[PDB]
């Protein structure tokens, strides 16, 4: 008798593939959940334009409670910290990878399956 | 303009973790989506009792169009095969892993982040 | 003109796969390199017997300079710390995994290939 | 007991990263082992030139028995096939990855640890 996701965080770097993850995250967050869009600062900084556009796409997709957020430093650690400070219950990202031997050999199976079967993959954490 | 998922496939082994994944999967499939519950066969077989209970769990969660299906041979290839044959647009599994050096060192980052942040992780496929 | 590995760290939980990784790590360390054998502490603690035996097997494999080390807390973070503290140049682990749908879906590709092609995999870091 | 590797394979795309992995693979191949350099085809031919540059770097690294070999189709499967056809006992790749939120979140832990500790990672298969 679980409840719907209340705090969704989605990462975007502005790529077209990335925007699809934003849309899906928007559809899930809807009008009752909080949607946080994040982007890693690799280098007004250009990231803010990416966040703004992403925030607009989210609104057009149905997300009413949207906010942007730059990620600083080692992205994954920052993301985990964000999830904890915002008590996120769902994290979303768009699949991506390299078509080279190394790029593929060093990947993760979930990302691989997602690409192989052109499907989305959901990992449910355990208490 | 994104609509909800139509064909949701979830994996389970009968453990507690798997049941949470089933709940979440059911909650998403709801009533207007097809929910296929899969389980890997690895020695009527006891797997059918697990699939039956999971099926009832999916029902007690809101899933209507529920159906069970045993996974045979290499589970990933089978799963990829099942999704392609059923036009699935969402695969779901409960997180799981080993806590030994090798167990943790050989895993995937999404699995790891899911555990560290006690949050679910969604990988959205691209074109 | 890259030279041979000088400081090798291998992890073991005392299983048979792990012991094979110990033999391989020992074969690489030989008589001119330092071999550090690590094991994650989960719970004289039983971990010391496992370490002692691993040390014995390393010697019988030609490794002259071998020391044991218990790993505490989150395993990967402890391993990264050890590698930094001992200036390691090669980490070794025996492949391992779960055979359930989730176990396989959440794994890494390098571990998958290792099992698929029954071969050892080596990831070379970059600057 | 165990003996050094006899058939070593190493993928490369010509990148600086790949070249470092070539050097390491060659250092291991030495003179009494065969080094098979591989490169994905279609991720006087661009791929053949890369393979040429690799054979030369390998030779200088101390590799005696070297041989170029283009990979066709999905790199991983081809690599797995190549491994079995050549009965390779070791695969080598240069660590590579994306720095975006998705890029790091979707990677594998072995690749990640290799980057964090700037160390090489070896996964020993079981039997």
């Amino acid at each position: 008798s679980l409840s719907a996701y209340k705090t969704v965080v989605v990462g975007t770097d502005g790529s077209d593939s990335s925007m699809r993850a934003v849309d899906r995250a928007a559809q899930i967050a809807g009008a009752d959940a909080k949607l946080i869009i994040a982007s890693a600062y690799l280098p007004t900084a250009p990231i803010y334009e990416i966040l703004h556009d992403a925030k607009e796409r989210a609104h057009n997709a149905g997300a009413k409670n949207v906010e942007e957020r730059p990620i600083v430093g080692a992205p994954v650690d920052a993301l985990v910290n964000l999830a904890d400070e915002e008590k996120a219950d769902l994290l979303v990202v768009g699949n991506v990878g390299l078509s080279t031997i190394a790029g593929r050999l060093l990947g993760s199976v979930p990302a691989n399956v997602s690409r192989r079967a052109k499907v989305d993959v959901l990992i449910v954490h355990t208490t």
